[PDB]
């Protein structure tokens, strides 16, 4: 019971959970951060294990009951909150960091604990004239001097949000981004079903980001936003990829395209996309991907990568329909990947489909 979220109902619904939220972004299932570990919630580290099986324990250990990998919001903002009274022991144990703390309202506290979160204390601890400052209620100057940070070039929008806050001593950034967010996600909506966007409100975000629905970026897109499905675009994924992005309009999204492709070239990342798309173009209700499908994507993602795609395509025509498995999905890129200019390098011991197999014997000759 001491981590009731119903033991906080006397706050105010915003806080620091609901500001991490909009700055961090939060995930609900079991994800890999940056350096490989698995990770929930805002930022909560559970294992550096290499076992899913064992981040799996830890988190049903946390959490009171089998979760699968998979929590709810309450759930996330419990261990949130664990990890908020922990930062606030260090803070108030730190001497440069205490006295500002100590002096700051409830709302002001929580900018300071979201600094902590980015930064770290001894981060947040090097910015000694705006802790001055705001220990001496000099708001519009704090608010001047860390605009000038490498802070701020870092993440410019989520420290205009803790500035603001700051300046302010109200919630006032983070409504005004929420609703930038609802008002901006409305006009894409589906009308007849408000938690997502169908495919009218697709075609009009391409169309406003100068796009053809066609394109290589738009998958890109997708696979930043961890779309589920081609055949619509959730709330829920509309919303954590603007935060995960760093942006709350069309123009800013816009901007951000160019380093989404160049994500690319980073070690894993075309596979990671490459994966993805098997997912996001298989029917819902199918295990497999359907062959006519699977070629469609496998001419927009492979193509000028694959030196054996047109010959792919002359052996596929021929094929009956199938639904193509995961794995067959998956081996085609590693596939590309090995082979010789002229297929003389194939090892047909090594368990590469039946698919594959049979593409080697019909290409050769050719
Ligand atoms: C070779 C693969 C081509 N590809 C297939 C999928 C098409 N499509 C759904 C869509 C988008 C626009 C359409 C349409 C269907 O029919 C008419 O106009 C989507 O990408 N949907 C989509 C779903 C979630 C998020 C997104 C994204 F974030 F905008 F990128 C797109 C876009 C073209």
């Amino acid at each position: 019971h001491s981590q009731d979220l119903e033991n906080l109902y006397f706050q105010g619904s915003m806080n620091i959970f609901e500001m991490l939220r909009i700055d961090e972004g939060l995930r609900l299932k079991i994800y890999k951060d940056t350096e490989g570990y698995y990770t929930i919630g805002i930022g909560h580290l559970l294992t550096k294990s290499p076992s899913l099986n064992a981040a799996k324990s830890e988190l049903d250990k946390a959490i009171g009951r089998n979760t699968n990998g998979v929590i709810t919001k309450d759930e996330a903002e419990k261990l949130f909150n664990q990890d908020v009274d922990a930062a606030v022991r260090g803070i108030l144990r730190n001497a440069k960091l205490k006295p500002v703390y100590d002096s700051l309202d409830a709302v002001r506290r929580a900018a300071l604990i979201n600094m902590v979160f980015q930064m770290g204390e001894t981060g947040v601890a090097g910015f000694t004239n705006s802790l001055r400052m705001l220990q001496q209620k000099r708001w519009d100057e704090a608010a001047v001097n860390l605009a000038k940070s490498r802070w701020y070039n870092q993440t410019p929008n989520r420290t205009k949000r803790v500035i603001t806050t700051f300046r302010t001593g109200t919630w006032d950034a983070y409504k005004n981004l929420r609703k930038k967010l609802e008002q901006l996600y409305n006009r894409y909506k589906d009308p007849q079903d408000e938690n997502k966007i169908g495919i009218d409100g697709i075609q009009q975000f391409c169309d406003d980001l100068a796009l053809d629905p066609a394109s290589i970026s738009v998958l890109i897109i997708a696979w930043k936003f961890r779309a589920a499905t081609q055949c619509e675009f959730s709330k829920q994924e509309f919303m954590d990829g603007m935060t995960e992005l760093g942006c709350d309009s069309i123009e800013k999204l816009k901007a951000q395209i160019p380093k989404m492709e160049q994500e690319l070239k980073e070690p894993g990342r075309f596979k990671d996309f490459y994966q993805f798309t098997f997912n996001f173009a298989k029917n819902p209700g199918q295990k497999g991907l359907d062959l006519e499908m699977a070629i469609a994507y496998w001419n927009l993602v492979l193509n000028g990568r694959f030196k054996f795609l047109d010959l792919w395509n002359k052996f596929l025509l021929e094929h009956h329909k199938r639904s193509i498995p995961k794995d067959t999905w998956n081996l085609l890129l590693d596939f590309s990947t090995m082979i010789a200019d002229d297929m003389s390098n194939y090892d047909e011991e090594g368990a590469w489909p039946v698919l594959i197999d049979d593409f080697v014997e019909f290409a050769r000759p050719q």
